[PDB]
């Protein structure tokens, strides 16, 4: 599923991401835009053989099991394919664990390079929330 901007904002708000660990909703929408272009089915392989999955590009090196990342962890206790669903629940719940692990949203390279320090409120401007 390719979300619209305000559609995704509303779904992320319903799932408790607005101001989660102090990160306002626009931060999460901005991260999703540049990680996946709002596409739940996005995948990208990494140099070390791990793969990033879904709207927030969560990495099989640490967070999910895809059966093809030897020596990795599965800290969200899910198959990586669950992060590709049109229902964003699994991605949101895993993202909550990630952002709580000490490094905040710096875990998302695209957030650090394209959202951090910008006017992220623009990503939810005009949306009925
Ligand atoms: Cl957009
Ligand atoms: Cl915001
Ligand atoms: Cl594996
Ligand atoms: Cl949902
Ligand atoms: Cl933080
Ligand atoms: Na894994």
């Amino acid at each position: 599923k390719v979300f619209g901007r305000c559609e995704l904002a509303a779904a992320m708000k319903r799932h408790g991401l607005d101001n989660y660990r102090g990160y306002s909703l626009g931060n999460w929408v901005c991260a999703a835009k540049f990680e996946s272009n709002f596409n739940t089915q996005a995948t990208n392989r990494n140099t070390d053989g791990s793969t990033d999955y879904g709207i927030l590009q969560i990495n099989s090196r640490w967070w999910c099991n895809d059966g093809r990342t030897p020596g990795s962890r599965n800290l969200c206790n899910i198959p990586c394919s669950a992060l590709l669903s049109s229902d964003i629940t699994a991605s949101v719940n895993c993202a909550k664990k990630i952002v709580s692990d000490g490094n905040g949203m710096n875990a998302w390279v695209a957030w650090r390079n394209r959202c951090k320090g910008t006017d992220v409120q623009a990503w939810i401007r005009g949306c009925r929330l």
